[PDB]
């Protein structure tokens, strides 16, 4: 089997990408962020604390004839960003652009926190890393690729996001026809459950490329491109005025600039993020202060491959009994 879904940024910053995801019978149509990085799927639902629904699209369990309670079983997820939810869960079906997965665990929102609520465009995440960060206790649970897997024609799935326009996610096939040249493959360490791979460097703007190992995570979920502080200074020393604001909460930029390109390695090949990828416009509406796309991991304790980087890129997240990565140009 195979699946092939368009997914579509929630606004004019490419902040988050949306993709159509059927759950239960008759199919409620939920708009999910699908999230590398994290590997629980969870919906706004019908048990989701009122005063924290703001718009979205909600799954009601007991509208659909295949949803069964996965009794004693519990979630409660926290990201990155400081964001969290949680709740209880269903079993049920859910297909995602064609390739249906039956059983599958659908964690429903009993809480979310502000930022879930205060984005009405997203009723939810569909996680794509491994299942062992999965967070249902007491019994844990697979993801919708772990699930889809096997029936699969090839145990891969892909990401082709768009800068400013919608992509795709495919299940099961590589595209021959969504990239240009060829495919690099690379290591891939689960260790820490996530798609880590090591990045051979980068360029800024035409510079000269700078071999160096950076180990980072490939990451749908998060918005921009978090590299090590060495990196990032070296990137914004190249743009006049550019600064890092405590205040703003990283690197902004004069909006009157050109942003120079920023090249990483893959292997032996490159992969070219435009220049314009890099800006995330105004730090508020009106000023002529801009927030900068590339900014520090320090603090984290990952560099992070989120959208900047991989909408730049045709990307494989090869599951083979050892998986690993690949990118192409596109």
């Amino acid at each position: 089997s195979t699946g092939s879904a368009t997914t579509t940024p929630i606004d004019s910053l490419d902040d988050a990408y949306i993709t159509p995801v059927q759950i239960g019978t008759p199919a409620q149509t939920l708009n999910l962020d699908f999230d590398t990085g994290s590997s629980d799927l969870w919906v706004f639902s019908s048990e989701t604390t009122a005063s924290e629904v703001d718009g979205q699209t909600i799954y009601t369990p007991s509208k659909s004839t295949t949803a069964k309670l996965l009794s004693g079983a519990t979630w409660s997820i926290s990201y990155g960003d400081g964001s969290s939810s949680s709740g209880d869960v269903y079993t049920d079906t859910v297909s995602v652009g064609g390739l249906t997965v039956t059983g599958q665990a659908v964690e429903s929102a009993k809480k979310v926190s502000s930022s879930f609520t205060e984005d009405s465009t997203i009723d939810g995440l569909l996680g794509l890393a491994f299942s062992t960060l999965n967070t249902v206790s007491p019994t844990q649970q697979k993801t919708f690729f772990d699930n889809a897997k096997a029936s699969l024609d090839s145990p891969v799935f892909t990401a082709d996001l768009g800068y400013h326009a919608p992509g795709t996610y495919n299940f099961g096939f590589i595209d021959t026809t969504a990239y240009t040249g060829s495919i690099t493959y690379t290591a891939v360490s689960t260790k820490q459950g996530f798609w880590e791979w090591t990045s051979t460097g980068y360029a800024v703007g035409s510079g000269t490329f700078k071999s160096t190992s950076i180990d980072g995570i490939a990451d749908t979920g998060t918005t921009l491109l978090y590299l090590p502080a060495t990196v990032v200074s070296a990137y914004w020393a190249q743009v006049s005025g550019a600064k890092s604001s405590s205040s703003v909460g990283g690197y902004v930029f004069p909006c009157s600039a050109t942003l120079p390109s920023f090249t990483f390695g893959v292997g032996s090949a490159r992969i070219v993020i435009p220049g314009d990828y890099i800006d995330f416009g105004p730090i508020s509406t009106g000023s002529s202060s801009c927030f900068g796309g590339i900014q520090s991991s320090a603090g984290i304790g990952i560099n992070i491959f989120g959208d900047v980087a991989l909408k730049a890129a045709f990307v494989v997240f090869n599951g083979a009994t050892t998986p690993t990565l690949g990118f192409a140009s596109k």
